[PDB]
């Protein structure tokens, strides 16, 4: 699809056979999503942005179907306030920004 | 331009006489610039991220020239690591997501 982006780019993702919704986010180089109950084993790490840090489950090679559109990739887990899927995935469905 | 997301997706941007490279990022509301000089009033303000929330100055109707398109709007100036141009902005420049 195009989107444009008047509105939040939001998107259905299924990950750990759950349905969410999450924003597509070129400005993300990972993919960090709300605390979750995820398959497997992970490791502690702690990812910064723009107000200081959180600390964050890391999870690898976990499969995520992106409006439709399949992956397999790393996934953080924590006290994110909204899911964001980062470019790691989103290069891998095809994601470009175009103007 | 098409840009891949190989790579962070930073254009130059000019803003207030002052050439800086910002990332295109779809995952902001709003444009939020490292510290700079801007002229003008500006408006105290708190903006929130992944890791707890920022003390910003708030300046409207800006002009900002990024990549060679031109756009006028909001730009919050205070401590963000990196140089973000929000979604105020993208739409302005015709920015879209496609895959
Ligand atoms: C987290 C998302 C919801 C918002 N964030 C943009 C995201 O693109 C941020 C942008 C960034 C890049 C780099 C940084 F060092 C800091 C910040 N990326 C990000 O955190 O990435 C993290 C995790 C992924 O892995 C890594 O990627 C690089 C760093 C790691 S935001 O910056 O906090 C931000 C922007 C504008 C804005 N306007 C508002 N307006 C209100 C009035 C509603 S709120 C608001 C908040």
């Amino acid at each position: 699809p195009q989107i444009t982006l008047w509105q939040r780019p939001l998107v259905t993702i299924k990950i750990g056979g759950q349905l969410k919704e999450a924003l597509l986010d070129t400005g993300a180089d990972d993919t960090v999503l709300e605390e979750m109950s995820l398959p497997g084993r992970w490791k502690p790490k702690m990812i910064g942005g723009i107000g200081g840090f959180i600390k964050v489950r890391q999870y690898d090679q976990i499969l995520i179907e992106i409006c439709g559109h399949k992956a397999i990739g790393t996934v953080l887990v924590g006290p994110t306030p909204v899911n964001i899927i980062g470019r790691n995935l989103l290069t891998q469905i095809g994601c470009t920004l175009n103007f």
